[PDB]
C-alpha cells in the first residue's frame, strides 16, 4: 500500500511505490483542500463550474485528482476508486497528479492526502 | 460489498447491507455532488466555508457524508475511508447521512455514490 501528498502546486506530479500490473484491483480514497490559484480550496473532485482550458486531464475538472499510469495518459482519479481495474494495456508506476494548464501550476496550493493499495484478486 | 446512493434530502440516512462487527477492517469511496440548498453543489467533504448551525455531526462540514455504525454518536466519512477500523465497542449497520442541520433537508438536492467494502483483516 502507499500513502502520502499530492501538492497542487506540483506540475510534474507525485510518483508513488504502485506498480499497476495486468490483472490489479485497486483502491484509492483521497481527501483534502486544494486550489488551482483562486483563494477558495476544492476538494479532490475540482471545480464543477470552471471551464477547461487546456487541462492535463479533460475528463476531470480543473483542480481534481488524476493520475497516470506508466505511459497512459491522465486518468480520472477524483476522491478514489473503489476495487478498480485499468483498462487494457495500462501499467506501470501510478503518479498521482492534480489537474491544471500546463505551465500554471505556479500559482497551486493545498495538497491531497491519498491511500492506494491492491485488493484481493 | 454494498453500493448505492446516499440522498441528500434524506434526513433518516441511507441504511447500507454493511453489519460492521469487532475487528472489521472497512473501506469506503464516496463521489458525486450534493446540495443543502443553495444553487452551487459540493462533493462528499462538504462546504468548508458554512459555519456549524447545529449540524448531525459538529466534526464535519455542512454537506459532508458522514455515517452512524449501529447506535454510534455521527462518524465523518468526508470523501471515504481507507482500511479502516472502528473505535472500541462501536457496531451495528452502517448507515450513511448528508451532514445538515435537522429539520432543514427538505430543501437538500442531489447525491453521493458510495462504495463500502470489508477488507482483508
Ligand atoms: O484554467 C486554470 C487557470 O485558472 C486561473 S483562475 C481562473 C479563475 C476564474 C476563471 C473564470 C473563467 C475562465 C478562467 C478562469 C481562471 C488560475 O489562477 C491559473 O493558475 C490557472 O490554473
Ligand atoms: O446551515 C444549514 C442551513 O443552510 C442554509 S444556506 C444558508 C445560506 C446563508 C446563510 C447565512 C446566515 C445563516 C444561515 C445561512 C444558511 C440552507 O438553505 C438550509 O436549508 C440549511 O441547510
Ligand atoms: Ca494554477
Ligand atoms: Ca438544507
Amino acid at each position: 500500500a502507499w500513502k502520502g501528498e499530492v501538492l497542487a502546486n506540483n506540475e510534474a506530479g507525485q510518483v508513488t511505490s504502485i506498480i499497476y500490473n495486468p490483472g490489479d484491483v485497486i483502491t484509492i480514497v483521497a481527501a483534502g483542500w486544494a486550489s488551482y490559484g483562486p483563494t477558495q480550496k476544492w476538494g479532490p473532485q475540482g471545480d464543477r463550474e470552471h471551464p477547461d482550458q487546456g487541462l492535463i486531464c479533460h475528463d476531470a475538472f480543473c483542480g481534481a485528482l488524476v493520475m497516470k499510469i506508466g505511459n497512459s495518459g491522465t486518468i480520472p482519479v477524483n476522491t478514489g476508486l473503489f476495487r478498480w481495474v485499468a483498462p487494457n494495456n495500462v501499467q506501470g508506476a501510478i503518479t498521482l497528479i492534480y489537474n491544471d494548464v500546463p505551465g500554471t501550476y505556479g500559482n497551486n496550493s493545498g495538497s491531497f492526502s491519498v491511500n492506494i493499495g491492491k485488493d484481493q484478486s
